[PDB]
This record gives C-alpha cells, structure tokens and sequence, in this order.
C-alpha cells in the first residue's frame, strides 16, 4: 500500500521537510532535480544541496521505514523542452542516466522518478521510451555493481493513457512502463479551472474525471498495482460572475487567489473566516465560497472516498502533490486511515 507525497523545494522557509509528517506515508519525493541542458548533469539547483542531502535523514526520524526518491523535471515549458532536447541526442541521454543514479545515491534517496510534462507527440513518446529504456537498464547495473537494492524508478503521467483523449497523437505504453517502472504517479487533477467560464469540480472522481483515467490504463493493460492515484492538496479558483451564482456551473470571470489556485491550508483559513464549505455526491468532491471568490478542492470526505475508491481498484495506492500545502497534513491523516 504506497502513500506517497511530494515535497516541493521551494517550500522550505514556510515548510521545511521536519515538518512533513512522515508517519502517513511511505515514500516521498524531493521536487525537483534539474535537466541542467546542455550537458544534462542532472543536479538539484545550485544552492540546495544541502536542503537536498537533509531531506532523507530529517524525514526519517520520525518515521524511519519512510523512502524516499528525488523526482527530476516537473511541469512547465522549460523542462518539457530539455526532455524533449535531452531524448533525440543518445550522448546527451547517456549523460542524464549516469547523472541521475548518480545524484540518488549523493543524496541519498532510494529511487528517481521523471516529471515530464508531456512526451507527446509521437516522436516525442519515441524518444522518452529509449530514455527510460536506458534509464531501467543502468539502474540494474548500477544495483548489480553496488550490491545495493536496486534504485526505484516512477513516473508522472497525465491522467488518462491516451495523449490526449480528444485528439489522440500518442499513448503511455503500459506493459513498457509496467516492466520497466515500479509504478507510476497519476496526475488526477486539474479537470477543471480558471481557463473555464464555469465553476467545476478540478479532481472530480466521476461525472474528465479520475475514474475515466484510472480506467483507460487498466484496460490499456497496466497491471492495476503499478497505478498510484493522484489526490491534490489544492483547489482551483475562479472569481464569480454573480455572488448570488454559487454552486458548481456558476459562470465565472477569470482566475481567483492566488492566480487561480489555493493551498488546502489557505482554504480552511477560507473557511473559518466565512466561506461556506459543500461537499458535491455527483463529482466527489467540495467548495467553497465566499462573495465573489469560489474554490473547488478535496475535503476530508472526498478524500477518503477517493481512497476506498483507489482500494476498490486494487492500486498501488494514492499520492499527494504537495504535502506542504496541508501543513496539519488533515488529508493525509484521512488517507492513511482509509486504506488501514
Ligand atoms: C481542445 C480543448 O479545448 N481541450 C481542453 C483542454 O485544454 C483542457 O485541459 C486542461 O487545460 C488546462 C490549461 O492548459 C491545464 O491546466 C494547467 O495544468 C497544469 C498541469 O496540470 C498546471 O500546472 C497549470 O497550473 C494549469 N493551468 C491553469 C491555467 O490552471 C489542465 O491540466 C488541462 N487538463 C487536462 C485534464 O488536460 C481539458 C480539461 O479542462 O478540456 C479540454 O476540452
């Protein structure tokens, strides 16, 4: 049962790794190593090296059986363009797979994991496919040289296994992940958001939904253990179009705080100081509202709904991204509870 979460390193002044708590999990990630293009020597960014040497023996102390892998890339222009850069020049994709093991076991994690947003179009899948390919191998080397266990490899993917499902140009090949990969993390969120003129469940479980997704790999062929179910710890805003419009499908008018997405802490600070919160049967999940500013997020509910639902799937588990934007870690609490 893998209950993963992810630290993004950004977060350290406001919350540092000392205070995840690492007893709701089993496995978390650094976020992020960078591509370093041109000689993709994969690195953390210069500056935290120390931040990245701590992050394992701080989140161990209290809970020493946690892992922990750093993940390399996250989403954005600029690091889709490096993969994209990185995977057609073979010298370029060597430099990265030796740099990588390398830098796991520098700052001693226990695997890598690739963000890559997205390996689409097909070339592009091509391309990533002889990465991983290559990646896989050297860390069975790298395990058979060592006499260490071998590093664990995972992988971001889009929600659905179709790139895209409206206009399909490539796929996740599950039974090359399933081999190659110890699972991959399912981005089931951002559904829905500012980019809209209507209010919408941005993670609903069903209806774009999580369960759409979830079910397009495992009838791709993944074997359902290999799937992680992504639960976010944000919500997406809109600012309204009419405070007396409120439920979901109210017409909207653009991006609300902060630039159109709050932390799960923020929006219980919302809350408390007069928004009222709804839990939706139909999508599971809540919102919040207050005036002109209107938020759709994972509550304690929909969370734990979404876990059964993830055990109901037989999944390997669920993750988290980010675990610093529920600094009472409520969510996580429920989660654990709910698989046992
Ligand atoms: C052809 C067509 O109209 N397609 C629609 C899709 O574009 C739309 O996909 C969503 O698009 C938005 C905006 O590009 C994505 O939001 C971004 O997501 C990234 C990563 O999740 C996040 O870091 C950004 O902050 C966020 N941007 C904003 C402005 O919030 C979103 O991920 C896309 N979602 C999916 C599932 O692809 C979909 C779904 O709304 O509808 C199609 O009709």
């Amino acid at each position: 049962a893998l209950k993963v979460g992810f630290w993004p390193a950004y977060s350290v002044s406001e919350f540092p790794p000392s205070k995840i708590n690492s007893r709701l999990f089993t496995h978390l990630y650094y976020a992020f190593a960078e591509l370093n293009a041109p000689t993709f020597e994969v690195r953390v960014p210069p500056g935290s090296e120390k931040t990245a040497e701590d992050f394992t023996p701080t989140v161990r102390r209290l809970n020493p059986s946690v892992k922990t892998l750093i993940s390399i890339g996250g989403g954005g222009s600029e690091v889709r363009d490096n993969f994209a850069k990185l995977n057609s020049d073979a010298s370029a994709r060597q430099r990265f797979v030796k740099s990588s093991i390398a830098l796991a076991r520098r700052y001693g994690f226990h695997g890598l994991d690739l963000d890559y947003q997205y390996p689409e179009p097909q070339l592009e899948m091509e391309n990533f496919v002889k990465l991983v390919s290559e990646l896989t191998a050297a860390i069975r080397e790298e395990a058979r040289t060592s006499g260490k266990p071998r590093l664990l490899l995972t992988e971001a993917v889009y929600f659905h296994q179709k790139l895209f499902p409206w206009e399909v140009v490539t796929e996740y090949p599950v039974q090359f992940i399933a081999a190659g990969l110890d699972w991959v993390n399912v981005m089931a969120y951002d559904f829905h958001g500012s980019w809209e003129n209507f209010t919408g469940a941005p993670a609903a479980l069903r209806d774009f939904t999580a369960s759409v997704g979830i079910e397009s790999f495992l009838a791709a062929g993944m074997p359902p253990e290999k799937l992680v179910l992504g639960i976010p710890l944000f919500g997406r805003s809109w600012l309204l179009k009419n405070n007396n419009e409120v439920g979901i499908g109210a017409p909207a008018v653009g991006a609300g705080p902060v630039d159109g997405a709050l932390s799960f802490s923020e929006i219980q600070n919302f809350i408390r100081g007069g928004a009222r919160e709804v839990f939706d049967t139909t999508t599971v999940s809540a919102y919040a509202y207050k005036d002109n500013v209107w938020v759709g997020y994972d509550n304690q509910q929909s969370v734990a709904l979404k876990v059964q639902y993830a055990k109901e799937k037989r999944l390997g588990g669920y993750f988290f991204w980010s675990v610093n934007q529920d600094i009472d870690a409520i969510l996580p609490k429920i989660a654990s509870d709910t698989w046992g």
